[PDB]
C-alpha cells in the first residue's frame, strides 16, 4: 500500500524552534500538488538535531494537519531499540499511517542485532513499518536474508526504503520477499531503474520542490511507459544532481528557502551552502523556471 | 547500430591450444539461436592468456566461419597503445564488424592518457569502436568527460560496454553523449535497468548458455514491455548469479562444457571451479532443464 | 593525553547501569596502572545510554576515581547543541577531558565539522579529544579542518584516530603542533602509529589485559620497538578476537567471562553467536586468563 | 632481499629503450649506496615494453651492474606460461631475483593464484618476490595462500607489499617464517611497516634521492625510529608529490628534470598536467635538488 510519490519533508526552523506555520503550508503544498504521502522527521527532516519531543510534536502536528488527505509516515527510528519502540508507539498513538525505521547507524549491530531490533519494534507496535536502508550513512547494511526473515515473521513489516546504488540488491529483494512487500527508491536518480525492476515508488528529496513533475515520473513508471519515464527522468536529472551538491538536506532546504517556503535556517552540525554552490543551485532552479521568492 | 543480444564468447581450449572445432560449433550455436553478434577475445574469451597470434587467428576464424551470417566484434585492446593499434588494424583487415577496446588495465593512465589511447586507436583504424569500461578489473575508470570528448572527436567511437553497477553513470552517458552513441550493458543482471534508462542491448556472459532466453529479454526491453522483461529477468536471475559464483569466465566455460560445447580446459592463472561450486552450478542448470552432455 | 587509556565498557544489570560493577572496573584500572579511563565511548555503549545515564556515568567515574586516575568523558553526538550541554556537564563534574566524536549519520560538510567542534570548544573550557572513526560515522574530518580547529582552539589538543591510513597519521603529526596528540584508536595499529609519533592508545584490549597493553605503550614511548614488536605479536590473537563481532560485543563478553560484569547488552547489540563466543573463550584461555564464567 | 631497493624507471629515446641513460642510472645507484635495482617493474613501464625489451633490459642490467649491486627482474604478468618463460630467462642471464606480480585484470581465484606462483617457482630455481598491489591488479593474494606458497616453495622468499593495511603486514610477519621477508611497496609506509618487522623497501623515491632513502632504511634497521621519523617527515613532501599522478609519471618526470632521461613515456602513459608538473618542480626545488631541465 505504500507506493507512489512520497516526499521526505524538510523540517522548517525559525528562531531556533520548529516553524509550524511553514510546516503547515508545506503540508498543504503537497496536498494540492499530487504527492501521495509525506514522511516527517526523516533524515531530510533533520531528525538528528530534533529533540525527542519535537519529533512527537511534529508527527502529531502533521497527522492533524494532513487529516487523511494524504498519508503521513513518521520517522521513528534511531540506533537504540528501546527508544525506537517508544517513538514508534507514539506515532501509532497519534494516528500516523506508517513508521519509517532506519537501520541502526554508528553502532553497527550484527544481523542478529538488526533482526531483534526491527522484530522488537514491529511486535510492540501494530503499525505498518518501512525499513530504511542507507549504508552510506548508517555504515552498516541489513542483509536480504535478514529482511526476508523479518518480513516473514512480522506481517507488520511491509516495505523498505532503499538508498543503495546496487540494482542487484533490489532484484534480490523483489524476487525473494515477494509481492506483498514493497520496495521504495531512496534516491531520486534511481527511481526509474528501480521501478523498472519492480519498485513501487520513491521516498523523494526532489519532491520538496517539484512535486508535480516527480509525481508524473512515478505515474509513467507505474503505467509501464518508460519512454515517458525517461523523458521526465532526463528532464529532471539536473535537479536530482544539484540537490546533492552538498550533504542532503542542505541543498533541498536551501531550495525551499529560495522558493519562500521556509527560513534559511539549519541546526548545527548542518550549515548553509558555500556561496559558490548556493549560486549553482539558484541557477539550476532558474533553468527549470521555478518562481523564486528569495 | 551495435545493439541487441551480443555474446561475450568463451575461447575453447584442447590439448593446450585453441579448439577450433569447438569454436566453430559455438558460432553455429549462436547463428541458429538468434544472437545478434559474437564478441571474440574479450575477458570472457580469456584474452589475457591468448598470445597476440592466437588473437589474430581467433578473430579471422570467427569472421570467415561466420561467413556474414552474424556480426563479429573483436576484442583488440590491452594496456599498451601501440599493440592495441596493431591488433585493431588486424581486426579491420580481416573484416571484423567492430572492435571492443578495453580501458587500459593495471597501469592506471590519467584521463588524458585514456583520451590519447582511444583517440590514437580510432584515428589509425577506420573500424567502429566500442569502449569497454570495467573498473572492477582494470582498476581505473574512463570519465564521462573523457568519453564525451572521444565520441565528439572520433566518428568511429560509437559505443561503450559498461560493466558498472552505477546507474547514474549510465544516465550521465545517455544524456551527455548523442542519440548516436550506444550504451551496452556489461552485466547480465543489470541489463533490464540499464535498458530502462536507454541502453541498447547487452554484451552478455549468460547468452553463452541461454541465447534464446536472453535475446527474449532484450527484445521485450527494446519494445518497452518491461512487464515481460521483468518476467524473463527474474526467471533468469538464478542463472545470472551462478555464472559469477567464481571469477568469470570460470563458471560460464564450465557451463558450456556441461552442455557439451567445449572441453573443461582453462589456461593458468585461471583454474577449474572447486568441486563444490561446480556441483552447485550443475544444480542450477538442471533447474533450467538444460540438455547437459557432461 | 598519552599512554594506555581504556575505552571502558558500561556494565548493565537487569536493564540499568551496574554501578557496583563499574566501581570495581575503576579500581581494576587503578590497580593495573592504566593511565586514564574513558567512559561513555562507543565501547561503553554510548548509543543506547540515555542523556541522563551519560551524565550520571561521567560523574560517578570522576567521583569514584577521586583523582587516583584521569577520567575522560565521551560527550559527543551528531547534534551540536546536545554535545555542548553534555560537554559542559563533564567540565562541571570535573572530568579531565572530553572525547567528542565526529558527527555520525548526518554527514556534515567540513565547514559543519569545523563549526561543530569550534562551538563545543569555545563554550566549554575543557581539554577536547576529537574522535575520528569513518567506518562508524560514515564521514571523516579532514586534516585541513583539524589544523584549523587546533590552531584556533587552544583546548582542542588531541585526536583518537580509528583509521587504517598511516599516511593520515603522518599528515596530522607533520601538520599539527608537536604539542597536539594523536592517540591510536585501534589496538592492532598502536605500534605502527606510535612509530610514526602517536602518543598512546585509547584501547579496547585494555579492558581485559591492562598490564600487557601498558607494557606495549611503554616500550614504544621508550623507542624500544624490538620489545614493542614482541608484545604486539604476543597480543595479536587477543587484538583480532576482540573484533570477531562488532565492538564492544566481544570485549564485554570477555569481561563477563572474567567475572567483571553481567552478560548484558542493550539492543541493537546482542550476545555473540555461540561459535564466536567459543572462539573468544579459547583465545582467552590461551593467555591463561583467570576466567570465572 | 632487504634494505633500499629502487623500482627503476625505464628511459626511452626516439621510441626505443635508452640504454645509455639506463647504464648511467645503474652507475648512479652503485655510486649512491642503493642495495638492489628492480628493472622492468611497474615503475619501469613493464606494461608497454615488449617481451623482447624485457629480455634485453634484464640482460643489459645484470651485465652492467656486474654484481656491484643486486639486480631484480620484473618477470610477471597475468599469464602463467609467459611468466615462467620470462622468469626462466632472468635466471639464465644472471638476475639475482625475480619479482612476480599477482596477476592483474583476470582476477584468478586463490587456487589459481597458488598454482600461478607455484608453477613459476618450481620451474625456475631463482629467488622469487611476490608483488601484491590490489589497487592495480584488482585482486589480492591472501595471507593463507602466501603461507602455503612460502611453505611449499623454498624459493618464494619475500613479498613487496603495496597495501595501506598494516594489519596484513602484521599477519604476514607473524604467520610466515623468520626467513620470509616483507618489503614495503610504498615509500610513505616504509617506516610503519619496518617498525612492524618489514626488512626494507622497493622504492620509487630513491630514483631521485637514493642517499636519503637509504638513511631512512638504515635508521629503521637499527631500531632508531627517532631518526627514522626525522628522515620520514623530511622526505614526506617528496613521497607525496611523486604520486600526484599515476606512478611512474611523476618520478620519470623528476628524473628528466634531474637530467637523467628524456621526457618520454609510452602511451597510455603521458606527460603530467602542466600545473602538476610545476608543483613537482617546486617540491624538488625545496629539496635543493640539481635540476638540469
Amino acid at each position: 500500500m505504500f507506493q507512489g510519490s512520497i516526499v521526505a519533508l524538510i523540517t522548517p526552523f525559525k528562531e531556533g524552534e520548529v516553524d509550524y506555520e511553514a510546516l503547515g503550508n508545506l503540508i498543504e503544498f503537497h496536498v494540492d500538488n499530487g504527492t501521495d504521502a509525506i514522511l516527517v522527521c526523516g533524515t531530510t527532516g533533520e531528525s538528528p538535531t530534533l529533540t525527542f519531543e519535537e519529533h512527537e510534536k511534529v508527527i502529531e502536528f502533521a497527522v492533524k494537519r494532513a487529516a487523511g488527505r494524504i498519508k503521513v509516515i513518521a520517522g521513528t527510528g534511531g540506533n537504540a531499540t528501546h527508544e525506537a519502540v517508544h517513538l514508534t508507539a507514539h506515532a501509532k498513538e497519534v494516528g500516523a499511517d506508517g513508521a519509517l525505521v532506519v537501520v541502526p547507524y554508528y553502532n553497527k549491530p550484527t544481523q542478529r542485532g538488526l533482526y531483534e531490533h526491527f522484530k522488537t519494534v514491529a511486535q510492540e507496535v501494530d503499525i505498518p513499518i518501512i525499513i530504511y536502508n542507507i549504508p552510506s550513512r548508517t555504515c552498516v547494511e541489513i542483509s536480504v536474508d535478514t529482511m526476508f526473515k523479518l518480513a516473514s515473521e512480522c506481517e507488520n513489516i511491509v516495505a523498505s526504503k532503499e538508498s543503495t546504488p546496487n540494482m542487484d540488491r533490489i532484484s534480490e529483494i523483489v524476487k525473494r520477499l515477494g509481492e506483498s512487500f514493497s520496495v521504495l527508491s531512496g534516491d531520486d536518480s534511481l527511481t526509474l531503474p528501480m521501478m523498472a525492476l519492480g519498485a513501487k515508488g520513491v521516498i523523494s528529496v526532489a519532491n520538496n520542490v517539484m512535486p508535480r513533475e516527480v509525481k508524473e515520473l512515478i505515474r509513467a513508471a507505474l503505467e509501464g511507459d518508460f519512454r515517458r519515464a525517461r523523458e521526465i527522468h532526463y528532464y529532471l536529472h539536473d535537479l536530482f544532481k544539484v540537490l546533492f551538491i552538498e550533504t542532503n538536506p542542505i541543498p533541498v532546504k536551501t531550495a525551499c528557502w529560495m522558493l519562500g517556503m521556509c527560513e534559511k535556517e539549519f541546526r548545527l552540525p548542518l550549515t548553509e551552502m558555500s556561496p559558490e554552490n548556493e549560486n549553482k543551485l539558484r541557477e539550476v532552479l532558474k533553468k527549470y523556471n521555478l518562481p523564486l521568492k528569495n
